[PDB]
């Protein structure tokens, strides 16, 4: 089967973003790693794939603890910088565990481990670590899903019912906050399948969105890493929709018209619902939602 | 250390919900399961953990096929369904066969047929490793499960707040729609709410039951694990830690809160009322009042 098209479905799988470290001396290594997971209880166990050809998981066979840090949604910028090849630990400030384990700060959890054994697993080694110790913060997680960075929505779904008060789950239930998620999820319901359609996934729709307008400053500005940002401009370029000459991302006639069209899908169900009220209603509701953004 | 505190740390990982199917003959097996995870790409291998207890992985064992279904947001039922030991989990379930009578759902994110690779030992856990000898991929919004809760996919990447021009703090000048002002706000509305119910001790499991049961009490696990958005598992688990809080009474009718609980899920009230109450101040009655209304039409209640 296709590689390419192989890693573009395993994206459907939305996981979290937690960085793999080790030091043995003073050898140290940092790893952005999405394929953590966990494996048993009683032993404490847990796994994560690695590169073979990876430079540093000479760093990892050679060091006898590895730490896993579940990165938060404020760390961004820290699943990028150990995302590259570089010293990655140039001006980032962490604390030392059991076995020398860099552990950072303003992370979602951590867990210590112990390198309990390592696997084969085609192109990667899987890597079994015992965990020897855990800290759990609870801070709202990163997620990475069809290479792109997102964040959790909370609450859960209501129900679509029989009497008006009944369609909360409790009676606290009805307030700003969660009328807020469950008006994200009535759009996203309704604009998800109709960018699927025009056959754009999440990391396709950020760069037309954004290269319409006007690789570092990218990275930041779409919330991809740069590997998923070269993945999707080379797929945009096929469909005839980006041109990369070499110096910079460039949408072409083709790439402008889908561009705004995802802008007009995305307006379309406000435009809907919205027709009733006059234009000073609907220009407040978006003055509300600048005063509760901070913009 | 202490296995239930380490699965509850083993939370603060979100990861999506899958449903390990496979059929040799006419028996069938089905099990929800988020240890699933990516390996190889050449060949083609992931991997998932199944429980040593569990009264499936002797037909996982036998068969030579297994299916890995990305369940999208809009199937909690299904979650659920495969969620708990039953003779017959695919009683009512519509489904179809694919290579190795592969049991494939509707209405999926995903889909991974693979062959049965290699088993690996891992602790009280059976590690499955299968190669994909044919995918799907569909695209839709998946559904999550973080905390022992499940929840949804915030999509948009975040807004520059440290800009110089207006127009500047948008990724593009194509953000500047309704779709992405609203998840903005619930960006600005979680960073506000999520570090005050961190500060009182509560998780998600926790704070989704303390606002259910606050109104109400729950009869049967059925209605409250469709009202939650949580499993029975995490239910029970949660239920426990707010009853050894002294927040819950199980007296083995239906769940109760007490008046402690009760003022834990009133304060949770009031944090997520604080900062409408505190930016809308300057607003009029109606004009707060005209803003609920019109939230409820985006969402169509
Ligand atoms: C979201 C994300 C997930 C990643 N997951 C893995 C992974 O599971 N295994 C791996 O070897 N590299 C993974 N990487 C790439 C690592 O950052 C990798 O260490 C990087 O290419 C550095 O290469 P080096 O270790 O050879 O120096 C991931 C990168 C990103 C952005
Ligand atoms: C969100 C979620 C994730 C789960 N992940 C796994 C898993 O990775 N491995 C596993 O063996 N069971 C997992 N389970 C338990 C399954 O529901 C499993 O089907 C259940 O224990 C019954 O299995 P049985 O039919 O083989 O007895 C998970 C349950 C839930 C709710």
């Amino acid at each position: 089967i296709d590689p390419m098209a192989f890693r573009r479905a395993l994206g459907n799988f939305a996981t979290g973003v937690t960085i793999m470290t080790a030091q043995t001396s003073g050898e140290r290594v940092g790893v952005t790693a999405n394929s953590f997971n966990s494996v048993s209880l009683d032993p404490a166990l847990v796994l994560w794939s690695i590169d073979k050809k990876s430079s540093s998981y000479r760093i990892f066979e050679e060091a006898t603890h590895f730490g896993v840090n579940i990165l938060s949604a404020a760390q961004i910028e820290l699943s990028n910088r150990f995302a590259r090849r570089s010293d990655k630990f140039a001006n980032i400030e962490f604390d030392l565990g059991v076995g020398n384990i860099p552990l950072f700060k303003n992370c979602s959890a951590a867990f210590e481990c112990e390198r309990y054994n390592i696997v084969e697993g085609g192109d990667h080694w899987i890597i079994i670590g015992r965990v020897v110790k855990f800290h759990d913060h609870g801070r709202s997680p990163l997620l990475y899903h069809q290479g792109a960075y997102s964040a959790v929505l909370p609450h859960p779904s209501l129900n679509m019912s029989e009497t008006a008060e009944g369609v909360f789950p409790g009676r606290l239930y009805d307030n700003m906050y969660y009328l807020l998620t469950q008006a994200v999820r009535a759009y996203q319901n309704d604009y998800q399948p109709k960018q699927l359609a025009s056959g754009f996934r999440t990391s396709e729709a950020r760069l037309l969105l954004v290269l319409e307008s006007k690789k570092c400053d990218l990275q930041r500005e779409v919330a991809m890493p740069i590997r998923e940002i070269e993945e999707a401009t080379k797929i945009l370029s096929e469909k005839g929709l980006l041109i990369d000459n070499g110096q910079h991302y460039e949408l072409t006639e083709q790439g402008n018209a889908c561009a705004h069209m995802l802008y007009k899908i995305a307006e379309s169900h406000q435009e809907e619902v919205f027709a009733k009220y006059t234009v000073d209603e609907r220009k407040l509701f978006k003055n509300m939602l600048k005063d509760l953004i901070g913009i």
